[PDB]
RNA sequence: GGGCACGCACAGAGCAAACCAUUCGAAAGAGUGGGACGCAAAGCCUCCGGCCUAAACCAUUGCACCUCGGUAGGUAGCGGGGUUACCGAUG
């Protein structure tokens, strides 16, 4: 089920904080605006990021396309987040 | 680690449609060389089904109008099955 949220994993988890933000913004840009990355790095949610497009439309090109695209010599893994981002819901 | 499955990849490799040249073949087809349409077994095997050939050999002087003898050879890149094998996001 699409959604504002794409959710992504297998990423390197040596990539610090910040720079991941960074490439992982960079590269979902093409696709639309993005409201926001949410990266880590705890136990948990180590290795996975969240990019909160402003519509799904958004989300929906950037699952597409870079499904499978190796990043920082992973291959990203794509869906959409099970739920909504505290952003989205916030806005309505 | 092995062995079973799986193909959305990832990371190394492989094969080769059409066309042309050439060889084998009655033919359909096959080999070799060039060459890439595609292929997760498009590696290998006719056991089953399909489709293609049908010259020579044997049977057959037979009244059809849906087609219909044996025999033989093909297609594994038409399936099913059998058998060998790489990768790992996976039951
Ligand atoms: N090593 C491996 N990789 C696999 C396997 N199955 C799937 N994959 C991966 O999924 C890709 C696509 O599989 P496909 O069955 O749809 O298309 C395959 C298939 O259609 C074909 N292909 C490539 N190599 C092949 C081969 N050796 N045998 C048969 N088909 C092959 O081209 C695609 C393979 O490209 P690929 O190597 O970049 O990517 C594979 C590969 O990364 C597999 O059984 N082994
Ligand atoms: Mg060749």
């Amino acid at each position: 089920r699409p959604n504002h949220t794409i959710y992504i994993n297998n990423l390197n988890e040596k990539i610090k904080k910040d720079e991941l933000k960074k490439s992982l913004h960079a590269i979902f840009s093409r696709f639309g605006q993005i409201l926001d990355i949410l990266v880590k790095r705890s136990l948990k949610m180590r290795g996975q990021a969240f990019v909160i497009f402003k519509e799904v439309s958004s989300a929906t090109n950037a699952l597409r396309s870079m499904q499978g695209f190796p990043f920082y010599d992973k291959p990203m893994r794509i869906q959409y987040a099970k739920t909504d981002s505290d952003i989205i819901a916030k806005m309505a």
